[PDB]
């Protein structure tokens, strides 16, 4: 597949990004208040990384609802101006201009 070979890049190129601290790994409703009564579909790179290693995912639309369902997340729970809300513009730009200089 040609669109599983570019999410493949573009994965790696997000889990390496200096901004992508608050996205590797899944929030810990135990220790974020109101989190699991607000984001209501969590969402994280590592489950991303553990959806394509599968094989779980079909076609790149599927592979791109869930990078930007993190964003969407991050932005429905952070402050724009808060630490994590401001890497996840970062990483939202990166994405939609990464994705876009491909299809
Ligand atoms: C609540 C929220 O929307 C959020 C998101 C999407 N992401 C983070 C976040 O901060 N992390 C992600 C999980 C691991 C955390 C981590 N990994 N290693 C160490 C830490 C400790 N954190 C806390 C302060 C310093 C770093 C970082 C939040 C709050
Ligand atoms: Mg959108």
């Amino acid at each position: 597949h040609s669109d599983l070979t570019f999410c493949e890049i573009i994965l790696m190129e997000m889990e390496s990004h200096d901004a992508a601290w608050p996205f590797l790994e899944p929030v810990n409703p135990r220790l974020v208040s109101g989190y699991r009564r607000i984001i209501k579909n969590p969402m994280d790179f590592s489950t991303m990384r553990h959806r394509l290693s599968r094989g779980g995912y079909t076609s790149s639309e599927e592979f791109a609802a869930d990078a930007l369902l993190v964003f969407d997340n991050c932005q429905t729970f952070n402050e724009d101006d808060s630490e994590v809300g401001k890497a996840g513009h970062i990483m939202r730009r990166f994405f939609e201009s990464r994705w876009e200089e491909f299809y």
